[PDB]
C-alpha cells in the first residue's frame, strides 16, 4: 500500500545525455544511433536571443563548430541539420547504449518523467504532466536545456519531451522530439502569454481511485449526478469536461473498487462546493491531477520494465 | 526556477538489482561485488512468519537450495551466511556493474530515493524521508521487499535502506544494508507499534527558505522570535525542537535570502497558530517536510553526478 509521485527508472536515459557545445553556449543533447539531438538556440549568443534568424545564424557554422562530448569520449561532428526547432548532428560514433526507443508527440494531461541534466550529466528525475495550456510546471536552471522527458512501456523508452525555455512567469515549454513545439510557442526572449492553465478532470478521478484503493473513503458520498450536471459545476471552477471517453478509460479503476463513474463524479462536485473542511487525501490537501488512470493501475498493480 | 520532489537518478543502482528464490518465496537482491544482500525472511514459509526460528530455518538450507536470477544470466551461491537481518549470499560473478558505493546508517529526518522493485526488475523512482519514529510512508505492494534506498555523493552511491515489511498501519519498515533495523521493529507478522511521529521542522524551514527563493514570500512577516519561544509552540504542534546545530545547518540559506532564521522561524510560528488560510507555498496547501537543507541547495543550485 501507499502511493507516491513515482518516476520511471532514469537508467535507459542516462546512457543517452551528452553535452553540446557550439561557440559559447553549452546544452544538453540526446544521442541515439549516430543521431545527436538538441535545441536550435545552442547556436545564439546572448544578444541573438531577443530575435534570432536561426537560418542566417546556421550559415555561418560548420561540422566543426559543434564540439559533442559524452563524459570524456569526444563525438565528431560529420553532417548537420534543422527539423523545426531541433538539431540535428550526425555523428561518426553510434552510441552502444541505443534504447529500444520511439518519438511520440503526447496529448495534454498525459503524464511524463523529466531527466534534468547540466552539461550533459544527470541531476534527478520527477513526473509531471503537460498542462492543458501546453506549459509544464517543472523544475529547471540555466543549462537544463536539452533534457528530456519519457515514458517506458515494456522495454522501449517513448521521448515526448525536450526542455526549450522557461517563460517570465516562471513556467516551462519545450518541444517534441521532431521540434514541434507544445503550444503556441516560439524560441524567442520575448514575452508569451499561456492560455488559462485548467485542472484534469479525469486525472483527479483516477486519484480519487486511488485514494479508495489505500484506505481514505470519507468523501464518498450519497448523492450522485449526470454527466451534464457535472460538467456544468466542473466548468465553473476551471475543471476540464468530462467525455464518455474519460468515463471508458476509467472502467478498470471502476470493476476493481465497485463505485460507479458517475457517483464518484458526485463525490468530486461535493468537493468542488464544500471544499476539504481541513481534511486531507492521500496525504494532500489539494485536489491532485499529476496522475492518470494509467498510472494509478501501474502503481497499483506493480508493472516493471526492462 | 521551480521546485520539485525530485530523486537520484537510478541508473547506477538498476544495474545492482537481482531476483532471489528460496523454496517458493522471491524477493529482490542487491548484487555488488560477489554479494548478494537480501531480507533474511525468504527462507520463510507463509506460515513460518507468524514466529520464525530464523537460525533453525537457516539450518535446512544449502548453497543449491537459493536461485539468483539477473535478467537472464543466472548466478551460483557459493557460500551464504546471516548478518542480523539479512541474508548474504557469496555468488562465483562479480558484477560488472558495480558502482562506488558504501553503506551508510541514516539518522531520523534525513531523504533518500527508493527504487521500488518486483522480481529483481526496477518499477519506479522516488524521494522520500526518514520519519522520526523511524518507517517510512513509502508505496510498495507484495514481492516489494529488497528494494533498496540510495543517495548518491559525487559518483559514490550510499546505500541506506533495504524494505523489509509493511506494518499493519499501512507504513513500512526495514534495516541499514548492515541489517539493523531502523526503529524496534523485528521481521515477524505480528502486531508491531510505531511511536508517535512528528514532525521534522528543520526540513520545514529549508523548504520555506525554497520558497522565498522561488517568489512565495506571502508568509514572511514583521515577527521575530527566540529559539526557547519558537521551541514551546513547536511541541505543542507535534513538531520537532530545533537545536543549534540546525540553526547552523540553515546558514547558507539564510546568507543567500537574507532572512535570518530566526524570523523565519517567527514566519512558521505565525503558520502553525493561524494556519495558511486557502493561501498555498509552492503548489501546497501543507507544510512540507521531506526536503533537507541539503536537497533545497542541490535543487536550487544544480548538482550533478557521475
Ligand atoms: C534552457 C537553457 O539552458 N537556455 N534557455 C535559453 C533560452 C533563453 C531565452 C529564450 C529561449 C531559450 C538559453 C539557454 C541558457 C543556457 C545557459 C545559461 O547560463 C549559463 C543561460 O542563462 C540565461 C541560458
Ligand atoms: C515485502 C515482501 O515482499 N514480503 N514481506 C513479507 C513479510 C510479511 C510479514 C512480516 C514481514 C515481512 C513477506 C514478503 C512477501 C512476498 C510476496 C508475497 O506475495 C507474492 C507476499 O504476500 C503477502 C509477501
Amino acid at each position: 500500500s501507499g502511493f507516491r509521485k513515482m518516476a520511471f527508472p532514469s537508467g535507459k536515459v542516462e546512457g543517452c545525455m551528452v553535452q553540446v557545445t557550439c561557440g559559447t553556449t553549452t546544452l544538453n543533447g540526446l544521442w541515439l544511433d549516430d543521431v545527436v539531438y538538441c535545441p536550435r538556440h545552442v547556436i545564439c549568443t546572448s544578444e541573438d536571443m531577443l530575435n534570432p534568424n536561426y537560418e542566417d545564424l546556421l550559415i555561418r557554422k560548420s561540422n566543426h563548430n559543434f564540439l559533442v562530448q559524452a563524459g570524456n569520449v569526444q563525438l565528431r561532428v560529420i553532417g548537420h541539420s534543422m527539423q523545426n526547432c531541433v538539431l540535428k548532428l550526425k555523428v561518426d560514433t553510434a552510441n552502444p547504449k541505443t534504447p529500444k526507443y520511439k518519438f511520440v508527440r503526447i496529448q495534454p494531461g498525459q503524464t511524463f518523467s523529466v531527466l534534468a541534466c547540466y552539461n550533459g550529466s544527470p541531476s534527478g528525475v520527477y513526473q509531471c504532466a503537460m498542462r492543458p495550456n501546453f506549459t509544464i510546471k517543472g523544475s529547471f536552471l540555466n543549462g537544463s536545456c536539452g533534457s528530456v522527458g519519457f515514458n517506458i512501456d515494456y522495454d522501449c523508452v517513448s521521448f515526448c519531451y525536450m526542455h526549450h525555455m522557461e517563460l517570465p512567469t516562471g513556467v516551462h515549454a519545450g518541444t517534441d522530439l521532431e521540434g514541434n513545439f507544445y503550444g503556441p510557442f516560439v524560441d524567442r526572449q520575448t514575452a508569451q502569454a499561456a492560455g488559462t492553465d485548467t485542472t484534469i478532470t479525469v486525472n483527479v478521478l483516477a486519484w480519487l481511485y486511488a485514494a479508495v484503493i489505500n484506505g481514505d473513503r470519507w468523501f464518498l458520498n450519497r448523492f450522485t449526478t449526470t454527466l451534464n450536471d457535472f460538467n456544468l459545476v466542473a466548468m465553473k471552477y476551471n475543471y476540464e469536461p468530462l467525455t464518455q471517453d474519460h468515463v471508458d478509460i476509467l472502467g478498470p479503476l471502476s470493476a476493481q473498487t465497485g463505485i460507479a463513474v458517475l457517483d464518484m463524479c458526485a463525490s468530486l462536485k461535493e468537493l468542488l462546493q464544500n471544499g476539504m473542511n481541513g481534511r486531507t487525501i492521500l496525504g494532500s490537501a489539494l485536489l491532485e491531477d499529476e496522475f492518470t488512470p494509467f498510472d494509478v493501475v501501474r502503481q497499483c498493480s506493480g508493472v516493471t520494465f526492462q
